[PDB]
């Protein structure tokens, strides 16, 4: 685990840097190497989409591309409300707050692309998801077609793009021999920038907002993973290093290729599965950013003494969720999506309004909540894809046995 | 015909709607069903064209594909300077009006900067000029003496072979939703712009939508029977991609189905209708030279300075020159038509009630959008099957019963 | 000779119809063909760059790779420091000068672009070369797999690449049959436009800085050509085709495509040295910017009584060859970062002061300059790459034999 050594002690030399003011030598002189970190992941992100959906959607028919669409849409939606239920108790319980709209129709149109070149380089991942998986289901029927030419042709295709994928899931463990220096280095930086700030009212809130997703890790993501027979201990083992790299690079969608990786070669799951559920996740499913939301909610309510009443409570869930999908896999995505939340209660933000300034505190800890966010939005997308390959029989079970 | 039923059945429920004033419902809850079938066929113009150029003009020698182009040419220039003809004469009957870009720098942006900025940014022209170039520089790898040149060549043309019969196999798909997404389409223009055609407007209409009737009938149907093809089988085979672009009013938008239309059903060679169908797209559009004619003379007679006859000369040049000008989106012809109303002299301003004329074109832009789709893409095919017949790529079977 | 016939007989004619006020015809009646030709070199630069360093790097090993990486940056440090050391020397023996910033560490993590498919789009030299440089890597290390699937569908990625770099190398070939009229058109106008004001102290200017171009050929690139044992009458007059280009198109980056083609159908370089010294190169290796920048530099402090002294002249020489990595390959690009090396000694440019004006009348002869500076640009980085392939015994020693 030197990995997840330089976590811990990234962030003791974070902590011992902010606390004797020495953040500007960090900024300078170690972020730098964090930097190329996320940049080495965040190059990956398109080619590992692209060709992954491309090679798992012409592998199995589009019978089984349907059901397995549907399942993990299901637990998608399931896990996203649980969330922010789980977020209200340990908000209410540590009592936060004690001190002191995009269209959805649009939004789904938007799933298919106008250019799939223009997606490609403006860094769009549902619109890629869209052409990637029809082009493997038609790539998958010119294979049964009767004609010799024809099925040559789509042969060829398919090794571009599995050739294409192999040479990124090498890549990617390449560039995580390097995460035990970016994993350090970012870890350093971030606790360096923010390790002041959370000295009051704002740690109950670190500290309220924590517990949720770590109550939400071993009550939902261990409780349904027992009664489908996976093992809870054996997936939070294997699947440590998009862990790790998502508590540190603070982007699902950065943390893809990682993620994709250890999926597949350390979970045996069929790249009909994991390669569809993982980015469709990484920008639907984001469990982290609808129980963050759940409890800042209460807090900016409570910070302004208007705390939200029980029907009050209900509404703010569906709209936590709905917002959950709107926020992308980028770093600060959760308290830009927030305002929508904020405002589905009525607390609407008027430029010098307290709730505005509550707003404006959160943005103080929004990195270091931004940091447990990512953790569980990318755990989310992997324990789902496990529970849908147990229920396909994807699963190789060699890998989940000592 | 079911797709066909659709159109009748959308207009009858659009104006329907629009007499009753419930456009807002059909807006937000049909319309949206309309934008995805449009999303569904853009969507595939760029990899449609990359593809099919490449593997078309690698299949052809060289010199075939220069007189090939050249044909296509003189064809799409004159029927443009026929349509304008047309324009003018319905125009005239009907006594429509009762009540600029460089040259040089356009056929220099033929060759692009960059084939993937050209690609993202969807330009149609510069990534024929890199697709044509690069299937004949495929061919001619295939030819050489080294079996390691010639075995990498053939791995080139067979993804952007194998990436050509994946569209084709995607738009088959996605005209199995065209039942839905051409009925959406239909309703929403339709009750939009149903109440805007009551008087004046309505003789603009009608006066523009019989020249492209006579210009289906009597340019197509004339040079078709000239050249042996059956204009009605014609006319009956490409249904799909006339009425698809009688919906989404964007002919690079129904390329996609125009070229599985002329492939599937008409035989044609990909090294012929994979070029002609894309540079047709962005210069041939017989539909927006007519509308431009008659507009002209509505303009000028509305503020009573008919045009003269040697006005109606240079005005067809212009009109000609200004159809290369307008790009396969919606309302596109009308941002040319103000180059075309500078040439006779008509400047708009917003004293004169020359901008008026304009804004009231304006209000009936897309109903008359329709209409010139429907015929841009008619002469792209049309032209196809006359330069194919020349050249003997027609499959004869594909046109007997 | 033909298409250096086109270049003296369109100075002639650039110098006429200068002289007689004929710019305007030629600008637009010749000008329209010379662009022609630059857009279709330009087209050719991408394709050529991303095909050609993923065949060059699968070709050979990644230590190999890294030997040839590091011994060519040397070269082009050492070449770039004499060029302004040169270029000193020249200045103050003409005594020109009679009459009258961006951040290095984030310029080192933009090499690693954050979309492949961005960067393409984007027209950037050096994202591309990192992403492909790992793609070649990671393709040679499947071609190694005891798999069968993925060994062929890594030689079916290869062989795309492979096909798209022979389809671009026919097609340099092609475009340069057309060259004959595309150079004579684009030094008709240059020479037209600017025949005029070459005629006082500005001509010491262009004098000084050719001559040390000049010297710089014959001096540097004769001196260690002899030494590493390549004929350096045989390298120019090979590498004609690529001299004559860039001092028409003035873009190094814009003769990339013709500069790959002499360097292997006139040289006999593997496609694992000149694939990736050249685009490299082409970026940071421009020693012509250089040069002319140490001549520029005294051209504008001579204009103000300011000379520099012995030691203003030794960090001047930093910042140019500093500055020279920061000059793009297109044209005008020297001037823009001139400004940079000029602040670095003192001089800082304000409306006020004439050290503006000095300026000013640099950028009026900016064009012919930039035609002799991008002459060697890309002639440094075909030395190079020939003395780094004798090393290597990378190179033909056929194509060098009478
Ligand atoms: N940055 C988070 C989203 C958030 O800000 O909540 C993610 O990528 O998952
Ligand atoms: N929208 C039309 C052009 C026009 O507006 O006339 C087309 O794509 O053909
Ligand atoms: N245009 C030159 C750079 C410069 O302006 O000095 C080149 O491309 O090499």
């Amino acid at each position: 685990w030197k990995i997840l050594w330089g976590l811990v002690l990234g962030a003791v030399f974070g902590l011992i840097a902010g606390h004797f003011g020495y953040a500007g030598a960090v900024k300078t002189y170690i972020k730098p190497f964090g930097d190329l970190f996320v940049r080495l992941l965040k190059m990956l992100v398109m080619p590992i989409v692209l060709a992954s959906l491309v090679v798992g959607a012409a592998s199995i028919s589009p019978a089984r591309l349907g059901r397995v669409g549907v399942k993990i849409v299901v637990y998608y939606l399931a896990t996203s409300a649980m969330a922010v239920f789980f977020g209200l108790i340990v908000g209410r319980l540590f009592n936060v707050g004690a001190n002191v709209p995009p269209s959805l129709v649009q939004t789904l149109l938007n799933i298919v692309p106008t250019n799939p070149f223009a997606s490609l380089a403006k860094g769009e991942v549902l619109p890629v998801i869209f052409f990637a998986i029809i082009l493997g289901i038609a790539i998958t029927y010119l294979m049964n077609r009767n004609e010799e030419r024809v099925r040559k042709s789509a042969e060829t295709l398919l090794r571009v793009f599995d050739g294409l994928a192999e040479a990124m899931y090498l890549i990617v463990g390449g560039v995580m021999q390097y995460a035990r220096i970016g994993v350090f280095a970012l870890i350093a930086y971030v606790m360096a920038e923010q390790g002041v700030r959370v000295v009051g009212p704002l740690a109950k809130v670190v500290g309220a907002v924590y517990t949720g997703l770590f109550l939400q890790i071993v009550i939902t993501y261990f409780i349904l993973l027992k009664v489908f027979g996976i093992d809870p201990i054996k997936f939070i083992r294997k699947a440590k290093d998009a862990m790790i790299t998502a508590f540190v690079t603070r982007s699902s969608s950065g943390t893809l290729p990682v993620t994709m990786r250890v999926a597949e070669e350390e979970m045996g799951v069929d790249k009909g599965i994991f390669s569809f559920t993982l980015p469709l996740g990484a920008t639907i499913n984001m469990d982290g950013t609808a129980l963050y939301q759940g409890v800042t909610v209460l807090f900016v309510a409570n910070a302004i003494g208007h705390p939200l009443t029980l029907g009050q409570q209900l509404v703010v869930v569906l709209t936590a969720v709905l917002a959950s999908i709107g926020t992308a896999g980028v770093p600060g995505a959760g308290a830009i999506m927030l305002a929508m939340v904020l405002q589905s209660v009525g607390l609407d933000l008027t430029p010098g309004s307290p709730v505005a300034l509550a707003y404006a505190m959160i943005l103080g800890i929004d990195a270091i909540l931004d940091m447990g966010r990512t953790m569980v939005n990318v755990t989310g997308d992997l324990a789902g894809t496990v529970i849908v390959a147990k229920t396909e029989k994807e699963l190789d079970e060699s890998k989940w046995i000592s």
